[PDB]
């Protein structure tokens, strides 16, 4: 009985297991309980606080995996395999887990909260790319990561109603971080100082926990990995949720009340099994239940919120990939596939747009497809591919990301932005995916440090840089290493100056406009094109 | 007769002519200078389309240019040699139906290729008498045989009842054809080659030599052409019948006037009194806007430009087409509130939005909106340098940038074969301020070579510079293509086509080729606005 492996938190008493990390020992506590299990009557409903529990609490495993579809597209490639859930679905999965040094940190620490990407529909704390050992061993973080329910069973609303009140996933994420202040001490992490990251939806989630009161006093910094609160996905309207939890309860066989009663008599797989039906158009990048604008967790639309708020004494690290948009074509562009070059002609380009931005009227349409051939090339197949990507990246990440980037700075908050620039080697994906949607997470938690992995040697030196931004901001709300002269400096990004630094295995370079031509017509033109039409 | 220079005596159909030996350069030139070609558009021949002028006896005195056909004269900056320049240098008259003949000096000996020369000024101006236009070196440098007529302008020229008698419109259009028609019976009398007859001109010029190509009966009257800064096509050339009836009616009422009784009205009223008023009669607030422009008639113009030129049958013509680097410069300083000859002109946003509506008039709220953001740097917008240069790229791009892409695009798809150009020499000799960069109208001085007039202090390289540039235009007046045949020394000026989209700098430098002319903006102006305005 290793005393380092054991905590007293307020629940009771759990045991942790030591882990092996290349440079040493980290305790790991694994599948910790935050909530009730939200089984039975508890579907669809606020998550409650786990019951106290007798003796020592088995720490040494991770729990069961939040129920979701499972991604069939290409069976056995390791490129979709790393994203699938790698522990038994279940409903009762309310758990999170604790990283720390060993032996365990001697003073207060800073500590870090990673909530998973996955649309809303996937994702699951115990993937291998999320594993916080590197970053506990090597730079004495304690790295906090949750379990939350997606899909149907964290995201189905019938708004206004007492049984679906929606964005319970969110209430799920909202009381692991009520956990973390409540405990995190015990195991020698800093309450006082707490920064959430997290990529794709799990920035999204970050992004609403900014823009939710009750959150704000569980962290004090933020870190959004290729995704934003505001943007066409990552929200829907009360009218629009109520029609997809509607439409979905029909197609299951099913007064608010009565309805859901009969959605929790059904078995968790009958509800997957007609999860992807509800959409109101052929799309991607598009996710059936996701959080809605409810007047309660939003108080407003994320839109209106970041537009008015007031972000004083607030850190943000924002950033994308190179390329956000390759990932997706393959999930329903006609055209795009992973076996090949993916070489497209015009007129599957502007059937790929009707898909990418599937909201888009003939006309808007049109002024996407505009934008975006180049005009010296208009049939290049190799543009036409690449332009399909960059639609689909912009739309959905890049000038949401900037948009917030500029209303956040403009309202005092302290913003850093970046771009990810280095194709991982050991990449499975073809070489036209370029750097795609999520490959910027096994950097950032530390991976080719584990020497088994095969990542290259200058890659394990990049991991070590990007880990050291990240912490270094955790700490002190500035990714800059402040005991390091020459970098050059990763300046603070500003409406005025728009600066922003590439990621890759060359030293920081400061870039200025973050698609600004682009985005311009993504933030400012095409919103005026369809509210006029 | 007996004591005249034997050289300087020339017959044409309407009878005998005296012209003026001059000096160029590098020797004499034989011009013959206001020759008539119709009976004076006068009287009851106002509005009316020109008949032919009636032979007459004795020596006809052709050594002096004659009258300039009545127009609005520029007073905004008097005094200044930068809008002097272009301004009536003869009488203004209603009698004005006049041309010019230079030869080398003594006339050719075999059949030479015939330069044609039409005058821009938006169609309400011009004069084939103006200094730019002097056909002297041409002539005694490169050989050629250079003519260039008047034909009337503004309401004298393009007021239009269309489908009435008294005023079908396009007569100024008409002018120009029948000194076409001259050109064919009488040029081999001057040792010109009515086979080979090629018309340039510049802006109105250039947009007037598109309209010939695009009508039938002027067809016939020559074999290629250049249109420098112009087209047929885009939103200042032509007016629908429907407003061109409108501003007709509206300038009738202005000097207080069934079409046959307004039109007889409007021929009692002076010249002047529809000069005072050719203005008054525009739907917005705008710049590179004219009141009386060439009509879709269904007759000259038997379809709108745009429908021409998409499917017309283009196998067998020529065509150089070009544009100068700053085509916008010039007219923001007639009527964009921020601009002025006197100052950088460094404007703020708001001039900026406000002079988008004044140079796009006819763009609703929507459209406006667009170019703002289309033409806006994203990093620096508010930054008065950027507004500025922005603010003359939008009416460059608008008006004669994008119109030529359309246009060389459109004929190369369709056969023809296409030369096209930018020329971005700034003459030293400019009086325009620096921010207006290389203005519109400032290639001409060049192609005419005046920089070989010692006298005219241009630099020695700009005296090379216009040699160069007389050499490709009479080249391709000579054979169809700019280049030297020999001459492989010198890199080549290859064709424009949709699938290279070629183009050459003309600077002092030798021939660089570009590729795509604005081809993402011209995007926008050509594929997407149109489309905006149907919604
Ligand atoms: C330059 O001159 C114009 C016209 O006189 C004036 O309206 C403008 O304000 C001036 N520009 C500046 C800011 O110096
Ligand atoms: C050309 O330069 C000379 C010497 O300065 C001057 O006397 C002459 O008037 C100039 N001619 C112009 C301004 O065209």
């Amino acid at each position: 009985e290793d005393p380092q492996l054991l905590v007293r938190v307020r629940g009771g008493q759990l045991r942790g297991i030591r882990l092996k990390a290349p440079g040493g020992p980290v305790s790991a506590f694994l599948g910790i309980p935050f909530a009730e299990p939200p089984v039975g009557s508890r579907r669809f409903m606020p998550p409650e606080p786990k019951r106290p529990w007798s003796g020592v609490l088995d720490a040494t495993t991770f729990q069961n995996v939040c129920y979701q579809y499972v991604d069939t597209l290409y069976p056995g490639f390791e490129g979709t395999e790393m994203w699938n859930p790698n522990r038994e679905l279940s409903e009762d999965c309310l758990y999170l887990n604790v990283w720390t040094p060993y032996p365990r940190p001697a003073s207060p620490t800073p500590v870090l909260i990673w909530i998973y990407g996955g649309g809303f529909y996937s994702g699951a704390a115990s993937l291998d790319v999320y594993d916080g050992r590197f970053l506990a061993q090597v730079e004495g973080a304690v790295l906090v990561s949750m379990n939350y329910r997606v899909g149907t069973f964290g995201f189905l609303a019938l708004p206004g109603s007492r049984e679906a009140p929606g964005n319970v996933g969110l209430l799920d994420q909202r009381l692991a971080l009520q956990w973390v202040q409540e405990n995190i001490a015990a195991f020698g992490g800093d309450p006082m100082s707490v920064t959430l990251f997290g990529e794709s939806a799990g920035a999204a989630s970050v992004g609403m926990h900014i823009l939710s009161l009750p959150s704000r006093s569980l962290f004090h910094r933020a870190v959004l990995q290729s995704g934003t609160p505001n943007g066409p996905w990552a929200t829907v309207s009360a009218g629009e949720a109520r029609r997809r939890a509607t439409l979905l309860a029909r197609l299951v066989g099913c007064n608010d009340t009565e309805l859901i009663a009969c959605l929790r008599t059904r078995p968790a797989q009958d509800l997957v099994d007609h999860e992807w039906h509800v959409l109101p158009q052929e799309s991607i990048f598009r996710f059936s239940f996701v959080p809605v604008v409810d007047g309660d967790f939003l108080s407003d639309t994320p839109e209106a919120l970041i537009n008015t708020g007031d972000f004083q004494d607030l850190q943000v690290l924002v950033g994308v990939v190179k390329d956000e948009g390759s990932y997706f074509l393959v999930y329903g562009v006609p055209g795009f596939s992973k076996d090949n070059e993916s070489l497209i002609s015009r007129a599957q380009f502007l059937a790929g747009v009707r898909i990418g931005v599937p909201q888009a009227s003939d006309l808007a349409a049109e002024a996407v497809v505009l934008h975006y051939t180049d005009w010296l090339h208009p049939e290049d197949p190799t543009h036409l591919r690449d332009a399909m990507s960059a639609v689909v990246g912009d739309h959905n990440v890049v000038c949401p990301v900037a948009q917030l980037a500029g209303r956040l700075a403009a309202q005092g908050a302290r913003v850093y932005a970046y771009i990810f620039e280095h194709r991982a080697s050991t990449l499975t994906w073809p070489l036209w995916m370029g750097v795609p949607h999520g490959y910027e997470i096994e950097f950032i938690f530390g991976l080719p440090l584990d020497p088994s992995l095969n990542y290259t040697t200058e890659e394990r030196i990049f991991a070590q840089r990007l880990m050291k931004y990240w912490t270094n901001f955790a700490r002190t709300g500035d990714p800059n290493d402040p005991r390091d002269s020459k970098s050059p400096q990763w300046p603070p990004y500003t409406t005025a100056a728009q600066q922003y630094v590439s990621l890759n295995l060359k030293p920081l370079e400061v870039r200025r406009g973050l698609r600004a031509q682009t985005c311009a017509f993504w933030n400012r033109f095409l919103p005026k094109l369809l509210s006029a039409t």
